């Protein structure tokens, strides 16, 4: 299900800090946080956390198709342990960052960054805060 | 126009705190930051400084109508410089902190606090940030 949606018609891409907090509810659980693009809800960049195997797995959903996965090796989070994460993004990545430790980058496939306008928090996580902000 | 609207299902009322970071554009124009029921966005509660006349006025907007104004005749807002409001609610009011300070309280006329899940901010506002956290137990 749908947990949190924003939208920012100005673009909130590139410069922008998203950092969300909050817990999942089991060790086999999964939740996504994606960066939409007008026009049609094109997923710029789509991040999720998989805990049933413990993997990262970012990918874009352009044109109605998941392009290649980018899925990382390190899991630092823990089923019901409270977490941060960050995404940053530069002209030229989107940066993760959870619990404040840099975890990965994704290059920009979507190159268009001011469509990117909606932010979108699915299925499972119990969110605490969602804090959108300029960085430059 | 719209300048930032955020959706969140299990309800934003009571007891999250939205803080917005920005300033405005002009000095003679106006923003609004509104709390809309589900479904048909009914405005529980209606934010809205006026920088020509140099008022707040808070209002409900319930079954298609606008109800008594509330207006704060206080405005601790000046035009092209960085403010920070805060709005949280409790089970009985909408809180309003403006750079720190409790400026107004409002009593909720809209009474299904369950059903507040969507934030709206229009109009003459340059956005910096915008925090929805949950104040209490999480
Ligand atoms: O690439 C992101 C999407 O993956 C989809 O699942 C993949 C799965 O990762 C892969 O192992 C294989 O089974 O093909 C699937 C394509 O459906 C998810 O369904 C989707 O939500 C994205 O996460
Ligand atoms: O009460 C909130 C709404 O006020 C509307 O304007 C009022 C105005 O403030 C009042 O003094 C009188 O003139 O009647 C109007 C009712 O339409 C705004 O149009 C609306 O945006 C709300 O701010």
């Amino acid at each position: 299900a749908l947990r949190f949606e924003a939208l920012y018609p100005e673009g909130m891409c590139p410069g922008w800090s998203v950092v969300v907090k909050g817990k999942t509810s089991s060790n086999t659980s999964m939740f996504e946080i994606n960066f939409l693009s007008h026009p049609g809800d094109q997923i710029a960049f789509h991040f999720n956390p998989r805990f049933a195997s413990s993997r990262i797995v970012c990918n874009s959903f352009l044109a109605n198709h998941w392009g290649k996965e980018e899925v990382n090796k390190t899991f630092p989070f823990e089923a019901k342990e409270p977490f941060q994460v960050e995404i940053y993004s530069d002209q030229d990545y989107f940066h993760i960052f959870i619990d404040e430790n840099k975890i990965l980058q994704y290059k920009h496939r979507q190159k268009q960054l001011s469509s990117i306008t909606k932010l979108q928090i699915l299925n499972d996580i119990e969110i605490s805060s969602v804090e959108i902000t300029k960085r430059g």
